[PDB]
């Protein structure tokens, strides 16, 4: 079976988009084969179906994969700088997207329902954190003076020991060096006990925007969040009853395009 | 810069072959970019230059990359089952290659100059091993009752503590479960202190052939060496003054072909 694909580098969160048409029932099997390290290899797969529609293999929403799709539209379909909406899996409403100058792509992110200032106990210390609750995941923004291997091991231990609400399909521990504007994102998937120190995290970058809004009572615009795989910008503002309104913006590199062979 | 490439799965030792023409001075820069995990990603890159010529990015010889090239010749250039020779980097003479029935590809491997039965001390135990000395590397075939994480950690410790002759560009620790015909290969590159538990190892599979010959005084033909990423067959015989004559044979899957973008 031949799969027409492109492989993208959105700040190291390697993404494949599929251009060829496949039955949606096959998406998980195709994506599982492409993602393998013994295959083309990537961290997530989207299927491209004015009719913009992106379906992630697991029906989840990905800001980094949506950004990759916007990049594809600009470089391949020669879309001009504009604001438009895209239908993406995991979102009830169309997602606000934009092509900006200098090949920056902006993606509206899921709404933070509420935040809770908390402390988490790891080893012999208490860490102030902001719990940010979304419809299908939770992030903890944990300010640190510096990211260290010791703290990473404490965070791994902490996530494996807690019992996580089944509401949260992913749990994010977002270690944030405020001075260096550096995010070291950990994503935990409780269902499969998967723990990953991500190269970059679009949803985590959006959480830094919410954190900034909560901490400062001011909007942030194109706030740079450095991560292991590059940087992503976050724009976030609390808009009265509409709550936090957050987008991320970044660049994407196409690393390859061609045919992948599966089955 | 556009690079026409194919990505191959030779028992998990992911290999890219480049089809487009490039200056040999550029091979290391192109290969370093393609191999990155933020790029197409692979473990080694060969450049395709009756004139069969394969140049590895680091001018080394790879049995698994040569096998991948033979696969390319069979599936793309529709070469029939035949014995032929290929010029490969790292070899003074042309390399004997074959396309066999059922898409098995055979590659003549570098000659083991000599073997030394030895013991190595790791922790509180002595392990019988066969030291197999080649022109530019050394392998230790270490029979084990079973491969364990504890033994893997002992082997890592052992290779980092020894002082290795500069003759040996790579050092291989070949943990071999004889009963299960299972090889757990570790490759150490002293110069860059790189330590890798390989998915598969063509040179290590050839060393198992030499080991079998030394241990039993008989030839082995299509002896199956199971490895983490699949299996490779080894054919090996000691031929009087010509010494050990060894080849490996295996299957290769093409996972993708297309254009990669670098610079």
């Amino acid at each position: 079976q031949v799969i027409e694909f492109s492989k993208y580098n959105p700040s190291g969160n390697m993404t494949i988009l599929v251009h060829s048409k496949h039955d949606a029932s096959e998406y998980a099997s195709i994506a599982n084969q492409l993602m393998a390290a013994t295959h083309v290899c990537c961290e997530q797969v989207g299927f491209i179906e004015n009719d913009f529609h992106l379906v992630m293999s697991g029906n989840e929403f990905s800001g980094n994969a949506t950004m990759s799709y916007i990049h594809h539209l600009q470089e391949s379909h020669l879309l001009k700088d504009q604001q438009f909406k895209v239908k993406v899996s995991g979102c009830s409403d169309l997602v606000q997207c934009a092509i900006h100058d200098c090949q920056y792509y902006e993606v509206q992110m899921p709404q933070a329902h509420r935040v809770v200032p908390t402390t988490i106990n790891m080893g012999n210390h208490s860490w102030k954190a902001l719990e940010i609750i979304y419809e299908t995941y939770v992030h903890y923004v944990i300010p640190v003076k510096q990211v260290t291997t010791e703290i990473q091991h404490l965070v791994e231990a902490f996530v494996r020991e807690q019992q996580w609400s089944h509401k949260y399909k992913t749990v994010g521990m977002m270690l944030f060096d405020e001075q260096r504007q550096f995010l070291q994102p950990l994503i935990y998937i409780p269902e499969i006990q998967s723990l990953i120190w991500e190269n970059s995290c679009g949803s985590g970058t959006a959480s830094i925007g919410v954190f900034n809004n909560y901490q400062r009572n001011d909007a942030c615009k194109d706030f740079t969040v450095h991560q292991p795989g590059g940087s992503i910008l976050v724009t976030s503002k609390r808009c009265h009853q509409l709550g936090y309104q957050t987008s991320i913006k970044g660049q994407v590199t196409t690393v390859a395009t061609g045919k992948a062979y599966i089955e």
